[PDB]
């Protein structure tokens, strides 16, 4: 019953980043409902105030494949030449970490929806979701999967190692929705 005190992000940057500096959000923009539905994040206005994680690594596993089919894709349509590499960081979440869905049901039960009008063509979606509001700092960052995909030989390669600047503290997520 205990909020996560792990979670996982896929992101397409690589540790050398990652391990040393953490991630911090895009900007200042924490509405969770333009966040959840994709309007706030790098495909849409690139200003959320939301690092997005997942207390399912098999979620973020969804997300790495779908990126990679998608570069084997364009290799084999001549658009592309098939590499990928993709990272899933797994991540102490803290008290600065807020649970998706219950911060997604207060908002709308307030303020309401517009459904595939907030980001054009999206729902929000939030099942195992959980939001880091502003940064994920480097010391909360654990270990990394790197899955690295040969793009004309078609082999992929996964491995995995430790953050030297990882602390081991004791915390979990907030149990309690984020509200601005
Ligand atoms: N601060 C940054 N600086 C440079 N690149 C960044 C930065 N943040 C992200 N990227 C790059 O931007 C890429 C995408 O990271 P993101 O914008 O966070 O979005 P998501 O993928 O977590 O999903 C966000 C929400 O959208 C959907 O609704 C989801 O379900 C979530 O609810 C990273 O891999 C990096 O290449
Ligand atoms: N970037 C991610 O791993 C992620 C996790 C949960 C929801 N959306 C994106």
């Amino acid at each position: 019953g205990d909020p996560p005190a792990t979670v996982y992000r896929y992101d397409s940057r690589p540790p050398e980043d990652v391990f040393q500096n953490g991630f911090t959000a895009w900007g200042n923009n924490d509405n969770v409902l333009e966040h959840l539905t994709g309007r706030s994040s790098q495909v849409g206005s690139s200003n959320s105030a939301f690092v997005s994680t997942s207390s399912s690594r098999r979620y973020t596993e969804v997300y790495l494949e779908h990126r990679m089919q998608e570069a084997v894709e364009a290799e084999r349509a001549g658009r592309g030449t098939g590499h990928f590499i993709g990272y899933i960081y797994e991540v102490r979440a803290d008290n600065n970490f807020y649970g998706a869905a219950s911060s997604y049901f207060e908002y709308v039960d307030t303020y309401g929806d517009n459904a595939g009008r907030i980001l054009a063509g999206a729902l929000a979606t939030y099942q195992s979701e959980y939001l880091a509001h502003r940064r994920i700092p480097p010391e909360n960052i654990r270990r990394v999967t790197r899955v690295y995909h040969n793009g004309i030989t078609g082999e992929t390669t996964t491995t995995e190692y430790s953050n030297a600047r990882y602390v081991s503290q004791q915390t979990r997520a907030n149990p309690n929705p984020y509200t601005s």
